[PDB]
C-alpha cells in the first residue's frame, strides 16, 4: 500500500489538541425577536450574546426582514446561476449602486464574501503586475495574507501601524516600481485603527496603490457609516451628505476616502447579511468583473440576501443614532472595566478586548461565562492572536443597553475572581497597554444629517452589467 | 515617475473587447410564482429561462420558501459571525447532517460556495503534502484549477476522460508517492460524464486519493439525487434508501460513493440556494474545519439560506419524479432537435449543448432568441470552450414541460433558418465535430416513481454530527 494519508491527518489533528488551539464551536441560535439573546441546544436555554459582529443589530431590523420576505416571494431563494448566466438582476444592481454611493466611488462589485473579495483583488493585482511590491501590516487578516501569498509577488511586512518602518521600506525602492499598501482601517482583534490619511500621503510620495479593508468599520464610522476613511473628513461628509464634498476637513481638495484606490467591506457584519465588496474607480471594477475567477465562476448570492443588505445600508446611512448609541454602550463597558481593573487592550474603536494572557484560562473564562452567567463571549487564542496575548472579545451594539452591560461587568468581574486572573495592577507589575468618536460627534442626531441621505433615488451602475 | 496602473488595466480590458469575450450580463429577474419565466428591466417584459442551473426548480419550491420565511422570523438575516464566533447554529448543524446523510458519509462541511470549498480542500492537501502529485482532468472547473495552483504541488493534466492516459501517468510513479485524482462527475459545458468507478479502481491500484466534484450532478443522479457516484450503485442505494447498502451493485462490500475520499457539491444549483460543501470521513472533515482559512475566517451563510437548502435536499431525496421528469424533458428536447437536424453535442446527461461553431453567430442567436422569441439561453464562447466549438447551453428542469419545450424547439429552429446556421447534415459534410453526426438514466430507472423508493427516505430523523462542532 501507498502513502499513509490517515496517519498524516491524525498527527496534524493531534498537534491542534496538544497545543490547545483545537476549537469547539458553540451552538448559538440568535433570536431576532429578542436581540441580543440566543438559545443553545434547547430553546429554553438562553444566553446574552456579547461577541457577535452584528454590530448595529441590523440582522433583525424590520426593513431588512421585510426586504427579504418580499424578495423571496418574487424571486425565490437562489439566484439560480452566476452573474454571466441567469444570476444578474435588479437586487444585484441596487446593492452595487448603494455601496458605490456609500463610499462615494464610481463603482462597486459584490462577491460571495469579503474573504473572497480580498483574495480576488490582491491575487489579480499581483498576477497582472509581476513587478508589484506589496507592503502589508503585520496584523492584516487571514483573507489579506492569503490574497498576498496568491498574488505571488515581493512582499514586505511592516510592524503594526508603524509608518516610520513603512516609509523606510517604501523609500528603498525607485518610485517607478509598482507598489501596493495593504491595510485595515480597524483591526478586529485589538481594535486599533490605521492612520489612513498618512498612508495615503506615503502612497502619493512613493507611487503606491492603496488597498483598505474597512470590514470592521463600515456602518460604524463616519456620519453615514462609510468607515474610518469617511470619519477622517467627518464634517465635510456630514455637510455634503451623499454628494462628494467641495473640500476635505482641512480645506484641501480631496477627501481621504476619495484618495484610497480600493476599499473592501463585508455585508456580513454591520449590514446584517452576508457577502463582500470592493469600491473603486469604474476601470478597476470593470477589470475585476472581467478577470477575477472568484467573481466569475460562482453562484450569485440570493436576491433576498442582497435586498437585505441594501435595506440595511440605506437605513444606517441616515440613522447616525445607531453609531452614537453603539459608541456610548462601548464607552460605558470600557469605563466600568477600567474602574474594576479589568484589563482592556486600549483602543479608540468599538471593540473591547479583555486580556487574559493564557489559552486555557481564556477558554475556561468563556466556559464559565456561558454556563454560569449565561454570557456568550468567545476566547481568542493562537493562531488568531500571539500566544501569551489570549483574550475575550466583547463587541457592544445599540442593543446592549446599560442594564445588560451591568450584568456583563458584574459577571466578568466575578469570573476574574473565580479564576484569580490578573487585573490591570498585576499587569503593570509584570503588555499591549483616544477615541475616534468625539463628544461633539456623539451628540449629533439624525436631524443633523443632510436630508439628501434620506431615501436617495440611487441609480444603477453601467459597469455592473458591462460598459459600451 | 510612477507606474501606469490605469494604462495596464485599460489594455487588459481592451484584450477582452478585441478577442470578443468581453461579457454583457443580462438583467434576469426570475419569478418564483411563474417558473421558468423572468422579467428584464421592466416587470412587463418577460422571457423563458432555459439556461439556469436551478436544475430541479427548487429555488421557488413552497417548502424551500416556507423554510426561509420561518427561519428569517426566528434568526433574522445574517448569521452575525463566523463558525468560531457566534455563527454556529442549528440550521448549520441540520444542513451538514443532511449532506452527510445524502452522500452516506461520516461528515460534511459547509462553505460560502463550492468555489471556496474546492479551493480550500485542494489548497490544504497540497500545502500539507508538498510531495503530492495531482492528476487533473483537462476540463476541470476554474475553482479546481485555482485550488490546484494554490496547492502548489506537481500536477499532471490528462486528456478529458482519458483513463488510459491517466493510468500511464499514475503508473510512472511508485505506489507510495502521495497522489490525488481531481475530476468532476458531470462536465457542464458539454455534459460528459466521468467513469467514477474505473477512477476509484485506478486510485486503489496506484495509491491515490480521489477528489470528486458533483456540482452538476447532485439532485440529478442516483435514486436520491446524491450524484453520479450514487448512480454507479443505483439499485443497491435504491433498496437501502438512506442506509448504507449491504453490498454494492456487483455484490462487493463498498459502493463507489463510499470509495470516493472527498465529494464536493454546491447548494446553488439543484438545491436552490447558495453555498458549497465537502462530504468525507470524520477525520478529513475535522481537518478542513480546523485548518482551512477559507472556512475559518469568513461569515457563516445566513441561517435562512441553509434552512432553504436543507428543505430542498430533504424534498428531492424522496421525489425521484423530479429526476425522471427532468430526464424526460431533456430527452424530449434532444430528440426534437435530432429530428430537425439541430446539432446537439451528444452526451448521457441533462445538458443540451447546441453547436453553433462561431462566436459571433452564437451571440447573435442568443440575442435573437431573447429579443424576438423571449427565450433566454446563453452563448458559450472562448475561453470557456475551444474556438470553433461555440454553443448555446440549454438546461431543462422539471418545470420545462413539453408546451415550453415546443416553444423552444420552434424558436431555435426558426433562429437556425434566420441565421442560416449549419444543421447536422451540414456538419457531416465537413467531417463532423464533437460527435454531431447511451444515457445515464435507463428506461428501467426512468419508469420508477416515489412509491419505488425505500420509505426510510420520506422524513428521516437526521441527527446532528459531533464533528460540525468539534470532537473530544
Ligand atoms: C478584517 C477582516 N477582513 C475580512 C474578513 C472577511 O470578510 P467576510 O466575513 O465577509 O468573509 C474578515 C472576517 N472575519 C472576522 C474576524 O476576523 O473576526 C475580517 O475580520
Ligand atoms: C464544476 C463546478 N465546480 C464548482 C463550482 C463552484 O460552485 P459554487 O457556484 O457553489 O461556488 C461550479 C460553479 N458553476 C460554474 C459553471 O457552471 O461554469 C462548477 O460548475
Amino acid at each position: 500500500s501507498g502513502f499513509d494519508y490517515e496517519g498524516l491527518i491524525d498527527s496534524e489533528l493531534q498537534k491542534k489538541r496538544l497545543d490547545k488551539s483545537y476549537r469547539y464551536f458553540n451552538n448559538i441560535n440568535r433570536l431576532a425577536k429578542e436581540f441580543p439573546l440566543a438559545h443553545r441546544q434547547r430553546e429554553a436555554d438562553k444566553v446574552t450574546v456579547w461577541c457577535s459582529n452584528d454590530y448595529l443589530a441590523l440582522s433583525k431590523h424590520p426593513e431588512v426582514l421585510d426586504a427579504m420576505h418580499k424578495t423571496i416571494d418574487k424571486y425565490g431563494c437562489g439566484a439560480g446561476g452566476t452573474r454571466n448566466i441567469a444570476g444578474h438582476n435588479i437586487p444585484t444592481l441596487n446593492l452595487e449602486a448603494e455601496l458605490a454611493t456609500l463610499h462615494k466611488k464610481e463603482g462597486a462589485l459584490v462577491f460571495s464574501s469579503c474573504y473572497v473579495a480580498n483574495d480576488a483583488v490582491l491575487s489579480l493585482l499581483g498576477q497582472k503586475m509581476k513587478d508589484l511590491v506589496i507592503f502589508s501590516d503585520e496584523l492584516n487578516h487571514a483573507s489579506m495574507i492569503v490574497g498576498i501569498k496568491h498574488a505571488n509577488v515581493k512582499k514586505h511586512i511592516f510592524k503594526h501601524n508603524d509608518l516610520n518602518e513603512l516609509e523606510q521600506l517604501l523609500q528603498s525602492y525607485p518610485k517607478s516600481v509598482p507598489k501596493l499598501i495593504a491595510f485595515e482601517s480597524v483591526y478586529s482583534m485589538a481594535g486599533s485603527v490605521a492612520d489612513i490619511e498618512k498612508i495615503c500621503d506615503l502612497a502619493d510620495k512613493y507611487g503606491a496603490l492603496t488597498f483598505l479593508d474597512e470590514v470592521h468599520a463600515v456602518g460604524l464610522y463616519g456620519p453615514h457609516g462609510a468607515g474610518v476613511a469617511e470619519h477622517c473628513d467627518f464634517e465635510s461628509h456630514r455637510a455634503s451628505g451623499i454628494a462628494t464634498p467641495k473640500t476635505n476637513d482641512k480645506g484641501g481638495a480631496k477627501t481621504v476616502m476619495d484618495r484610497v484606490d480600493m476599499i473592501t467591506g463585508t455585508l456580513g457584519k454591520s449590514f446584517g447579511s452576508v457577502g463582500g465588496y470592493v469600491a473603486a474607480s469604474r476601470k478597476l471594477i470593470d477589470w475585476f468583473r472581467s478577470f477575477a475567477p472568484g467573481f466569475i465562476f460562482t453562484t450569485t448570492l440570493p436576491p433576498s440576501v442582497m435586498a437585505g443588505a441594501t435595506a440595511a445600508i440605506r437605513y444606517q446611512r441616515c440613522h447616525i443614532d445607531l453609531r452614537t448609541s453603539q459608541q456610548k454602550h462601548t464607552m460605558y463597558v470600557k469605563k466600568a472595566f477600567h474602574e474594576l481593573g479589568i484589563p482592556v487592550i486600549p483602543n479608540p474603536s468599538h471593540i473591547v478586548p479583555v486580556l487574559i494572557g493564557n489559552a486555557d484560562l481564556a477558554k475556561q473564562a468563556s466556559d464559565i461565562l456561558i454556563n454560569k452567567h449565561q454570557i456568550y463571549v468567545q476566547a481568542i487564542n493562537f493562531p488568531t492572536v500571539a500566544r501569551g496575548t489570549e483574550r475575550l472579545r466583547i463587541t457592544p451594539t445599540p442593543g446592549h443597553t446599560n442594564d445588560l452591560s451591568d450584568i456583563l461587568i458584574n459577571a466578568v468581574d466575578d469570573v476574574f475572581n473565580e479564576l484569580q486572573l490578573p487585573r490591570v495592577r498585576d499587569w503593570e507589575s509584570q503588555l499591549l497597554g483616544s477615541n475616534l468618536w468625539t463628544s461633539s460627534q456623539l451628540s449629533l442626531t439624525n436631524d443633523d444629517l443632510n436630508p439628501n441621505v434620506r431615501d436617495p433615488i440611487v441609480k444603477q451602475l453601467e459597469v455592473s452589467s458591462g460598459i459600451k
